[PDB]
């Protein structure tokens, strides 16, 4: 529909340059006609989701590459991809033109951008904050009578979730995870610093703190905003560190075990909310397996908890196999999903770099480990910052795939938009991913899936500087000729005949 308007900001490639009267746009999504696939194609070079199509064959000869689908190997099925409306997001969507507003929230939540269908909601201030505030700020108040969303929420957070809403034509998902408690629930008094809950699951505390969540819930449903998840908390393991920075409140793996199984899962279990899912963790993988037995071996926490939820630091190296694979190996049965992850967290690296190429590999290089180990979704962090990484009221910047520039009315969409875009916009929620054999080595990155309808999509990543041909078999279908260019990620899609 209206293509990318690149602008180079001297970094490996480019971003793509929106404002309140141009932004790069898809035609409605429609299939390639039976016997033909769509291609979508983003290179270092510059180009950015551009579609081709070309023929499935009924014959192929050669010893290149061939990676076969597995139509029938199923593995899980995904809930979808998003990113988190934090504060911070609010107010950089928010200070941008009424027009150019649009276009961002259409550039993430329609058809004719990527497609989210996930929104992660922060329960009260986090650090993408820029003041501290929790809903139940007056001392000692149990019953919860004071409980109140502020502006931050009735003003900014919730009239931009209705427009997402109003925008996508997938139902969205809504996540919701709280940072810190009162302070007056909390061992050190204070929204940050090593604290937890005072006293144990199941006494006055617990009980306020998991009734806290149910008018959480009950404020937003007012505001006719209902939830898919919530988290038992964001980050646990942070409030157990002496001098943690910002909101946070700690549990040890027993603690949150006994919390959800005492306080909760009851609470929740007992409200008009039942139906909302309960993930524990919301932490770094590392944590894995061990919180995962720790949880789930007690059935009385086990039966609250509908998943697993993980969240991956980009900048830093962690295993995979040792800690995903075997979670799973472990609870099947129990889902895992990706609740945040981000780049650009160190502070020794720019916060944010306009058109790093290297941090879209890491997003969609990420999103395929995810894919492969079972994970059945994928959240952004921030959807949006201003140039310094920020608003952050402890200047803890990081990078997000749009960036808005107030003083031009112009916001640019990342490498990393067009990575998590390739994903997105293609993987409906319910999709079940297959497999995909490759006859030889090779150094590409890829997964397959089926859309609930059927239809094929397989992303490959080249993070390679070589070109490499390949064709990609369809036992059903035939035979996709095609090539993954050094440096390139496509998106492939096409119907499957019987
Ligand atoms: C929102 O962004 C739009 C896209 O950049 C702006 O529209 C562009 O304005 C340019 C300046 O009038 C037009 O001419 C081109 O400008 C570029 C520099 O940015 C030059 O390199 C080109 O040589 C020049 N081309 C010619 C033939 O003169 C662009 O044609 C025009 N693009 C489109 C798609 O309309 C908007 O002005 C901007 N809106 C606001 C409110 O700032
Ligand atoms: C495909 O395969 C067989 C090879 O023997 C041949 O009969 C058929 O005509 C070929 N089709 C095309 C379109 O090349
Ligand atoms: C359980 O549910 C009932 C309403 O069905 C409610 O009145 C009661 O307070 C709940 N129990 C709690 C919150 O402990
Ligand atoms: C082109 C682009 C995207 C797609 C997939 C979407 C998934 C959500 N429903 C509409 C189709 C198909 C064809
Ligand atoms: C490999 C990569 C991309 C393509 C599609 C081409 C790219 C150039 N513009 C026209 C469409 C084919 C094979
Ligand atoms: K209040
Ligand atoms: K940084």
């Amino acid at each position: 529909a209206r293509p990318c308007i690149p602008k180079s900001f001297g970094y490996s490639s480019v971003v793509c340059v929106c404002n309140a009267t141009y932004c790069d746009s898809f035609d409605p999504p429609t299939f390639p006609a039976l016997g033909t696939f769509s291609r979508y194609e983003s290179t270092r070079s510059g180009r950015r989701m551009e579609l081709s199509m070309g023929p499935i064959q009924a014959n192929h000869t050669g010893t290149g590459l061939l990676l076969t689908l597995q139509p029938e190997q199923k593995f899980q099925k995904v809930k979808g991809f998003g990113g988190a409306m934090t504060d911070a997001a609010a107010l950089n969507i928010l200070a941008l033109s009424p027009p150019a507003q649009n276009l961002l929230l259409k550039s993430y939540f329609s058809e004719e951008g990527i497609g989210y269908n996930i929104i992660r909601v922060p329960m009260a201030s986090c650090d993408f904050s820029i003041r501290t505030y929790t809903y139940a700020d007056t001392p000692d108040d149990f019953q919860l009578h004071n409980f109140s969303l502020p502006e931050e929420d009735t003003k900014l957070k919730i009239p931009l979730i209705h427009r997402a809403l109003q925008l996508a034509q997938r139902p969205v998902s809504l996540l919701a995870s709280p940072w810190t408690s009162p302070t007056w629930l909390k061992t050190n008094g204070a929204v940050n610093g090593k604290g937890s809950l005072k006293g144990q699951p199941g006494d006055i505390y617990h009980q306020t703190w998991a009734r806290y969540f149910v008018k959480f819930l009950d404020a937003y449903a007012e505001h006719k905003l209902q939830f898919w998840a919530v988290t038992a908390e964001n980050e646990p393991s942070a409030g157990l560190l002496s001098g943690y920075p910002f909101q946070c409140l700690g549990f040890t793996p027993e603690h949150q075990r006994d919390f959800i199984a005492r306080d909760l899962g009851p609470t929740l279990a007992n409200s008009t909310h039942h139906n909302v899912r309960l993930l524990m963790l919301d932490d770094q993988r590392l944590l894995l397996p061990h919180w995962a037995k720790v949880v789930l071996t007690d059935p009385e926490a086990a039966k609250y908890v509908h998943g697993i939820a993980v969240h991956w630091y980009l900048d830093f190296l962690a295993p995979a196999k040792a800690t995903l694979g075997e979670t799973h190996r472990l609870f099947p049965n129990t889902m895992l999903f990706a609740s945040e992850a981000c780049v650009g967290s160190k502070f020794w690296e720019q916060s944010v770099r306009l058109g790093s190429w290297d941090r879209g590999m890491q997003y969609s290089h990420s999103i395929i480990t995810n894919l492969l180990y079972h994970v059945v979704g994928w959240t952004d962090w921030n959807l949006a910052l201003n140039p310094e990484g920020g608003p952050n009221w402890v200047r803890n910047f990081v990078d997000s795939p749009i960036i808005v520039d107030i003083t031009k009315d112009t916001f640019y969409k990342q490498p990393m938009f067009y990575h998590l875009g390739h994903f997105s916009k293609f993987i409906p929620e319910g999709s079940q991913r297959v497999g995909l054999v490759a006859s030889q080595k090779n150094d590409l990155d890829a997964v397959a899936l089926m859309h609930p309808d059927g239809s094929a999509v397989v992303v490959v990543l080249n993070r390679s500087s070589k070109d490499v041909p390949l064709t990609i078999k369809d036992p059903a279908v035939g035979f996709l000729e095609t090539i993954s260019p050094g440096y390139s990620i496509h998106t492939y899609l096409w119907r499957r005949q019987h």
